[PDB]
RNA sequence: AUAUGGAUUCUUCACGGUAACGUAACUGAAUGUGGAGACGUCGGCGCGAGCCCUGGGAGGAGUUAUCUUUUCUUCUUAAC
C-alpha cells in the first residue's frame, strides 16, 4: 500500500514549481539529519516543449522541443501522487544527496536529465507528463 | 536621446530556500483575468509624532534688609 517508489509521477505544489509536473527519483520516508521531514529528490520539466505542426520547418522544430529540466528536494506534504510512471534507470545514478550542496554537480546532473528527457520526447512516449499543465 | 559597467547565453531567455519566499539585474505581441485609484458612522483599547511637565550639566538675565544650590531664558536637525 505504498506508493511513493522510485520511478513515481507526481505534481509539485508549492515553491516556485508548483503546478510542474515531477518524477521521484529516491525518497526518504524516515527523514534526514538535514529536512527532518518526509521528503524524495526529483527531476522536472520547468520549460516544456511547445507544440509542433506540421508546417513548422526543420529549424523550428528543434527550437520548440527544447526541454528546461530542474531538480529538487521536496516536501511530502508539498507533492500531489499521480497514478503515472516513468523509468528513470538512465539518470538514477547521477542524481542523489551528494549532487546537491555543491553547484558543479547541480549543472552536470541537470544536462543529464535534459538529454534523457529529450530523447524520452522525440519518439513520443509518456505524453502526459510532457504536456503542461493548465490552472 | 544614447554609451559604458554589471547581469545573462555553447542546456539560449538567472539562481537559492522543504516551504512561507529571497535578490542589483535575470526576453514576452494579440487577447484575456485580477489588483490599486476606491470611500459610512460611533465606542473603548494599543502604538507613533508634536506639545505639556520634569532631573543633571554648560551659558546669559532677574531678585537679594532677610530667605531661596533660587526665578526666567538658550541647548535645534528638513525633503531625500
Amino acid at each position: 500500500a505504498k506508493f511513493l517508489k522510485a520511478g513515481k509521477v507526481a505534481v509539485v505544489v508549492r515553491g516556485r514549481y508548483a503546478g510542474k509536473k515531477v518524477v521521484i527519483v529516491k525518497p526518504h520516508d524516515e527523514g534526514s539529519k538535514s529536512h527532518p521531514f518526509g521528503h524524495a529528490l526529483v527531476a522536472g520539466i520547468e520549460r516544456y516543449p511547445l507544440k509542433v505542426t506540421k508546417k513548422h520547418g526543420a529549424k523550428k522544430v528543434a527550437k520548440r522541443t527544447k526541454i528546461k529540466p530542474f531538480i529538487k528536494v521536496v516536501n511530502y506534504n508539498h507533492l500531489l501522487p499521480t497514478r503515472y510512471t516513468l523509468d528513470v534507470e538512465a539518470f538514477k545514478s547521477v542524481v542523489s544527496t551528494e549532487t546537491f550542496e555543491q553547484p558543479s554537480q547541480r549543472e552536470e546532473a541537470k544536462k543529464v536529465v535534459k538529454k534523457a528527457f529529450e530523447e524520452r520526447h522525440q519518439a513520443g512516449k509518456n505524453q502526459w507528463f510532457f504536456s503542461k499543465l493548465r490552472f
